[PDB]
């Protein structure tokens, strides 16, 4: 019947003089409790400004090192070398206070508005509000203003809303659990949240990140949020914002900037678990072409392997000679090839990969011997991606395979790690039997369920208990290295399991979703979440992975999915086929929406550049552009592509309209520029949405450079640019275009083989000026890119060279690389 804990008192505390102030304190345990294991008696507590806009609060055992995510994995600045102690800096909005109460507390508030962002003041009678710090139970709690704080993140979980619902528990423990399941912990763990405040100073946003790889539950009740973490330390970062985009800049500066993607990765991808042989995949490619549906990349799932073994080919169904011919043909036709790899290596003694893995001792061990799992080929050992020797092995196996069969990228799956068996716990081990049970799979299921046991060991005598959540991330680092060492092109990989920082290495997809209307909608919050997580190259399996799709659902899904940053149709083997050519209405919608997507390729690519620079997501919440509009905070079924393009999908069967929120102003359909929406105060509009149409609109104030439709992205890149200029009465219009060869390793780097163009448009009382400014004109000029047309929306008078109307300036024949200034007059 003992209390869960008694908390800590401040024994000493002081702010450093003679440098950028930081605060150091020693805390002492008030009293022990047997509940949840041994209390740490003395804690070192530091608060320090890493940058003016980032505060770090680090709480460690004063007398012993504890597990921390290694710097080599996630490189970051090192730690600093009644009564209250205050830490403030003249150039920082964040003010930190240490309260010497019993038990102690701390807060962080804004110097400017006095809004308290994180409030770890305990309620003295209530231990659920204390800092508790036991070897396998860390508890950290903050109160929140229930109506004003709007929280987002804490992945990975499927939810019907993007804004986090009040009164829930979010569990972070990477697990092979299908994303068609609401609420449960899924493949990745992202202990970050964004907190957008509706007042004071509407739209004032901050971020909170707990840099910890251990299993945890995070309980959010609206007026409080509480972390319950089963190991490691508290290493808490607060990002000042104050805009949502600034918070992601600050967060990704810490965890890593989003990796760039090659231009081709924005083309359409096709995959299926169950393609039977090389003839079938060839036929799929042929049928896409016959249907005039763009197809950029053909994928092969585990079917291609010899009995589900990595780095092999089925000699009957996917023989090497035919596969070489297939890939050669793809390449001749401007297409690309991506195969799957699983992490588990089959233990067959006559399998070369196993022999080599054994020779280099690359596998995760338990009880002194390689840990034996079960996955698709049966028995497997798992490479230890924390071990440099295993990463070298992985690089070498990929090289060996690529030397025999060319590939363009890699899909890494099952990397939680997934295990089809659960091993018995080591008797007496509190790692395999932890004192606090996190809510794994929604049933307090033991952490070792269907994975590698916590007592397994990694390089450096690191336990699986501590390193589990890093496995997919580490495999992603190793796989990207393997690709970079075997091709000088910008690489492409897709990973299932992720951790904070994975976006610096890989794309992600939402995993095993289902062919259900619910999942169609769930793809939107998950897409938005992964942007916040610094993983902008995100999408869901179009038409649904599990269960058989329907014509209507698949039609609505390609309509939406054609706007995902990562756009792939994929399916399980036991379902009907769902290639887009199979139903005419799906094929016809696909041609329409992939046509617009392909016209938008230069825009997606520019946004990818922006994401790598500043962390800003490609697919972003409405509140990134309209943070002062509280109505946008709870939107979960619409999203932006870049600043000013909004996608408003139909998400229900039988619907021929959708009630869609429009922020203030004028919005123009990208499918028919004569069709527009104009609102004053933002409100809902019941948009027409017939079976063959999805609503996609561009807001006043924006300029977007398009290219033409084509069946491949390479062909698209050789077409003329058409500039879409949407005027606003209240502000000049702007836009941006980034150009390189589509595949440079270091995007926008000092080598200079790239151009950045900025566009401007402004109305005068009797004229209109449209112009560009160009950085590095040379590259763009040498690539012959032509701007041949400008379309001007948003005015009620026509314009020409010396309700709403549409003006078109044609046959310009100008070089994109040559800065221009065009003066137009009204008619
Ligand atoms: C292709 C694909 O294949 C594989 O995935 C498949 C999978 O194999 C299929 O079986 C299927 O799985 C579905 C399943 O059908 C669904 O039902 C669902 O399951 C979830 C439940 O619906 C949900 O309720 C919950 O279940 C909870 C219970 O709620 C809860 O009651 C409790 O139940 C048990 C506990 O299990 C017991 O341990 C114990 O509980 C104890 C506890 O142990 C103690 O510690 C203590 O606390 O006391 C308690 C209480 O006594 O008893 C309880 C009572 O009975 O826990 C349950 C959880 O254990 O969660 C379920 C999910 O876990 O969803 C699943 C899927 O998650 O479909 C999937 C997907 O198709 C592979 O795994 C997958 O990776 C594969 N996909 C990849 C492969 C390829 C091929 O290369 C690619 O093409 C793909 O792209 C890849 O992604
Ligand atoms: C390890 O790989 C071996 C080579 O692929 C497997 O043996 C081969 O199994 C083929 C298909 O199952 C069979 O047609 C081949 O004749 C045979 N080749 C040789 C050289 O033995 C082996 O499979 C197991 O052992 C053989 C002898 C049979 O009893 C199979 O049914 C077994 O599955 C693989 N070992 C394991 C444990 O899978
Ligand atoms: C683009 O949208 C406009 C506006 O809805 C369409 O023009 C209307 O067409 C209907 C007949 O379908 C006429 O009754 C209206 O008078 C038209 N309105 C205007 C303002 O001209 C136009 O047809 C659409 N374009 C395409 C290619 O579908
Ligand atoms: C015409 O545009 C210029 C800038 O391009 C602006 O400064 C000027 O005021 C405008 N003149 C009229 C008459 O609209």
């Amino acid at each position: 019947g003992e209390a869960i804990g008694y908390g800590y008192q401040v024994k000493n505390a002081k702010v450093d003089n003679s440098t950028g102030k930081s605060l150091t304190a020693l805390l002492q345990l008030i009293r022990n409790s047997p509940v949840y294991g041994p209390d740490i008696q003395f804690l070192s507590f530091t608060a320090s400004f890493e940058e003016d806009d980032t505060l770090r609060i680090r709480i460690t055992d004063a007398n012993n090192r504890r597990w921390e995510i290694p710097n080599e994995v996630l490189p970051r600045p090192p730690p600093p070398p009644p009564t209250t102690t205050v830490l403030s800096h003249p150039h920082s909005d964040l003010v930190f206070t240490l309260f010497h109460t019993t038990p102690f507390g701390f807060t962080i508030y804004r110097k400017s508005t006095h809004d308290v962002l994180f409030d770890a003041t305990p309620i003295p009678s209530n231990p659920t509000t204390f800092l508790i710090y036991k070897d396998q139970y860390l508890q950290l709690s903050s109160s929140l203003p229930a109506q004003q704080a709007h929280l987002y993140g804490l992945g990975e979980h499927t939810k019907p809303t993007f804004q986090l619902a009040h009164n829930q528990i979010l569990t972070l423990w990477n697990a092979d659990i299908a994303s068609f399941n609401r609420d449960l912990n899924l493949y990745g763990s992202h202990p970050f949240y964004m907190d957008v405040r509706s007042s004071p100073m509407v739209g004032s946003t901050h971020g909170v990140f707990l840099l910890n790889s251990n299993g945890m539950d995070v309980e959010y009740t609206g007026d409080r949020i509480t972390y319950k973490v089963i190991g490691g330390i508290i290493d808490l970062y607060i990002f000042a914002g104050r805009t949502p985009e600034m918070v992601l800049d600050q967060y990704t500066k810490l965890i890593g900037r989003p990796a760039p993607m090659p231009y081709w990765a924005f083309g359409f991808h096709q995959c299926r678990w169950g393609y039977r042989d090389v003839n079938e995949i060839e036929t799929v490619v042929d049928k896409y072409a016959e249907a005039r549906i763009p197809l950029e990349v053909m994928w092969t799932d585990i079917d291609y392997m010899d009995a589900f073994k990595d780095f092999t080919l089925d000699p009957v169904h996917f023989p090497l000679d035919k596969m070489q011919q297939f890939v050669t043909k793809l390449h001749r036709n401007g297409q690309r090839y991506v195969p799957i790899l699983d992490p588990g290596i089959n233990t067959n003694k006559s399998y070369g990969t196993f022999i080599r893995g054994m020779q280099s001792n690359v596998f995760i061990k338990r009880d002194g011997n390689p840990y034996l799992g079960s996955v698709w080929p049966g028995p497997v050992y798992y490479p230890d991606f924390l071990d440099p020797a295993a990463r070298s092995f992985w690089v070498d196996e990929i090289k060996r395979f690529r030397d025999i069969l060319p590939i363009d990228g890699i899909w890494i799956d099952m990397n939680e790690a997934s295990n089809f068996i659960t091993s018995a716990p080591t008797p007496g081990s509190t790692l395999d039997n932890p004192p606090y049970k996190i809510n794994n799979s929604g049933g307090r299921v033991p952490i070792n369920s269907k994975t590698i046991p916590a007592t397994a060991m990694h390089y450096g005598n690191v336990t699986e208990y501590n390193a589990h959540n890093l496995y997919g991330f580490l495999e992603s680092q190793a796989t990207r290295e393997a690709l970079v060492r075997t091709s000088n092109e910008r690489p492409f990989l897709l990973s299932r399991s992720t951790f904070a920082g994975s976006g610096k290495y890989t794309a992600h997809w939402t995993g095993d979703n289902a062919a259900r209307w619910d999942d169609l909608q769930y793809s939107i919050p998950t897409m938005l979440n992964f942007g916040l997580f610094g993983m902008p190259m995100i999408g869901a399996d179009i038409c649904g992975f599990a269960e058989s799709t329907t014509e209507e659902l698949c039609r609505r899904w390609i309509q939406l999915g054609a706007f995902y940053p990562f756009s792939r149709d994929h399916s399980a083997r036991d379902t009907t086929h769902q290639e887009l050519y199979l139903w005419e209405s799906v094929a016809a919608s696909a041609r329409t929406v992939l046509g617009l997507r392909y016209q938008l390729l230069p825009y997606y690519y520019t946004l990818m550049y922006d994401a790598n620079l500043r962390g800003i997501p490609i697919a972003r919440p409405l509140f990134f552009t309209f943070p002062d509009d509280v109505a946008t905070y709870g939107i979960s079924s619409q999203f932006l592509i870049g600043r000013g393009i909004m996608v408003s999908p139909v998400l229900q069967p039988g619907a021929v309209s959708v009630n869609a929120y429009f922020p203030r102003g004028n919005w123009f359909s990208l499918f028919n520029y004569t069709s527009s929406v104009s609102v004053s105060a933002g409100t809902y509009v019941s948009l027409s949405a017939p079976p063959d149409h999805i609503n996609v609109h561009i807001h006043e104030g924006n300029i977007v450079a398009m290219q033409g439709e084509a069946m491949t992205t390479q062909a698209a890149r050789s077409t003329p640019f058409h500039l879409l200029v949407v005027m606003s009465d209240h502000v000049a219009s702007t836009g941006e275009l980034f150009l390189d060869n589509g595949i440079e390793m270091d995007i926008g780097g000092p080598g200079g083989k790239w151009t950045l163009v900025r566009f401007f448009a402004e109305s005068g009382i009797n004229n209109l000026t449209i112009s560009s400014e160009v950085v590095n004109r040379g590259y763009a000029m040498s690539q012959r890119w032509v701007m041949d047309k400008i379309t001007i929306l948003g005015l009620k008078r026509r314009v020409r060279i010396k309700g709403f109307v549409v003006s078109v300036i044609s046959d310009l024949r100008q070089l994109v690389g040559q800065a221009f200034k065009l003066e137009l007059e009204f008619e």
